[PDB]
């Protein structure tokens, strides 16, 4: 629990599923970044229950909470702060010109984030380039982990809803509410062809539905012509039929090791 007296709001950087997000001061020192649950889009007595065992998920490649205001209404989330902000907007942004020795450093800074939570038994459910961030040293890790069963929006929690996250959702999930550790790895292989594509938006010639039948039928993304034959092999290997055929997170960082070693 964070003294609120101990926050300074200083500037607002933007709005997202929960409200208003802004850029602060902690104990007039430290910078965070600090969401303002806007009253009615959390449920929020399940979230402050929860928040303790969030607390405790540390690694270098999360974005790490440091604490909440939660006697008080609207209720804070105090974070560390991303000064490049979202992985999706980096990656469109033409003038970073990205070696692909950078954008496979991306994909083992997210793959030790999400190797750390599957050590933990803990699913990220939403896994995107959109919920990534961007530090000042370029470093990429994984936010808002595990806060997508307390989103309210029927639009976002129904598998039909506009705001579901369908296009990286493996086949399991979209027919049967099949969530586990390999639905996180269907959605990091996606995320792979996101960051190697620049940020094209996966299968951006069909719909949420045609998606949905693509992959019912066995067709997967194509290669982004960025990634070689080994990186698309990775990717690919995410989005086995079979759940259980599909690579662990350690398998797949040693995966990235080797391709970084070989070329
Ligand atoms: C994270 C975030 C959001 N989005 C959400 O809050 C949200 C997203 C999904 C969601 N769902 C439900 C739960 C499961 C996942 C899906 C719920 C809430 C909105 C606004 C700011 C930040 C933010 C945060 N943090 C922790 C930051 O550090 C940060 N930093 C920024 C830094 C810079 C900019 C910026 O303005 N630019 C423009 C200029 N460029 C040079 C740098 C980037 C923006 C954000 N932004």
């Amino acid at each position: 629990e964070i003294d609120p007296k101990d926050l300074t709001f200083l500037k607002e950087l933007g709005t997202g599923q929960f409200g208003v997000v802004k850029y602060g001061k902690w104990r007039g020192q430290y910078d965070v970044a600090i969401k303002m649950i806007k009253e009615g889009s959390m449920s929020e007595d399940e979230f402050i229950e929860e928040a303790k065992v969030m607390m405790n998920l540390s690694h270098e490649k999360l974005v790490q909470l440091y604490g909440v205001c939660t006697k008080q209404r609207p209720i804070f989330i105090i974070t560390e702060y991303m000064a490049n902000g979202c992985l999706l907007n980096y990656l469109r942004e033409a003038r970073h010109a990205f070696q692909t020795q950078q954008l496979l450093e991306m994909c083992k800074d997210v793959c030790e984030a999400m190797e750390y939570l599957e050590s933990k038994q803990f699913l990220h459910r939403d896994l995107a380039a959109r919920n990534c961030l961007v530090n000042d040293q370029g470093v990429v890790k994984v936010s808002d982990f595990g806060l997508s069963r307390y989103v309210l929006d029927d639009e976002y929690t129904s598998s039909v809803g506009s705001k579901f996250p369908v296009r990286w959702s493996p086949p399991e999930v979209l027919m049967y509410s099949k969530f586990s550790s390999k639905s996180d790895i269907w959605a990091f292989g996606v995320l792979m062809w996101e960051i190697y594509s620049l940020g094209k938006m996966p299968y951006e010639r069909f719909t949420n539905s045609e998606t949905a039948e693509h992959i019912a039928q066995g067709l997967r993304l194509y290669r982004p012509h960025l990634a070689s034959a080994a990186v698309y092999t990775i990717m690919y290997s995410c989005w086995h039929e079979k759940a259980d055929e599909r690579p662990t997170f350690k398998i797949l960082l040693s995966n990235i090791l080797d391709v970084m070693d070989e070329e």
